[PDB]
């Protein structure tokens, strides 16, 4: 998965103090996971559309808003692995350009920052919400759907 | 505001069959209003970055999500006149950098969009709404926040 369980369930907890079940986060994984894949074949696309053979970050296309809940998460002082972020994506088809080293150190933060989007999307679908089941997330896919 | 009360009234029906009043316009046009000035100012960043005195499509940071939406939008048979889009826009401080011809035509088609994304926000909140209230607009508006 983006990162190991007991990372997933941290973001959840401080973010907006929820607990997900296990049987919902290989699912909750997969989506965000495809959310920034489209981010970076979005990238790509404009790698290749400005004439340079690697993907910046000016590249990925992150709204105002998408940019200040990254710098939320940053400022909970998790550091998430490379590692299984890319692992994730590897599952799906590969970009053809080289990311530069400021994207490569970012994609674990975005993973991260789309934890934190994704937690708190639950929130504001169920204000008094503790513990997310099925349909809370079939409901905050829907959501995130519409913008990402 | 972004477009005609009509038209408004038209995309909130078509998007979520949701009713909207003069209260509601106001305060949904100039939120939206600012959300679109907010991509096409990171979109001129990305101009710059890219060497370029104007602004083309791919600098305004649109994820697959939102892009999907606009096409929901230009399904919906309702098009938007460009000048309430600017006069709407010319409220905020003018940019450096002109937009490009595509860019300028993208505009409307944008508002619209957003528009759309809005409304369902909104009925995913609480599928029984009819008409938004204040307190649906706070937490539409949060959510928006977290991702543009
Ligand atoms: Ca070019
Ligand atoms: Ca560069």
């Amino acid at each position: 998965m983006l990162m190991k369980v007991a990372e997933f369930e941290r973001l959840f907890r401080q973010a907006a103090g929820l607990d997900v079940d296990k049987n919902d986060l290989k699912r909750v994984s997969d989506f965000l996971r495809n959310k920034l894949y489209d981010l970076l074949a979005v990238a790509e696309r404009n790698a290749k559309y400005n004439g340079r053979d690697l993907i910046f970050e000016p590249d990925l296309p992150i709204a105002k808003g998408l940019q200040e809940t990254l710098q939320e998460f940053r400022r909970m002082d998790t550091a998430l692995e490379l590692k299984p972020v890319l692992d994730a994506l590897a599952a799906l088809p590969p970009l053809d350009l080289e990311v530069a080293e400021d994207v490569r150190n970012l994609l674990p933060e975005l993973a991260g920052a789309l934890v934190v989007a994704y937690a708190r999307v639950l929130k504001e679908l169920d204000p008094a919400l503790k513990n997310p089941q099925t349909e809370h997330h079939e409901r905050a896919e829907r959501v995130f759907n519409l913008l990402l």
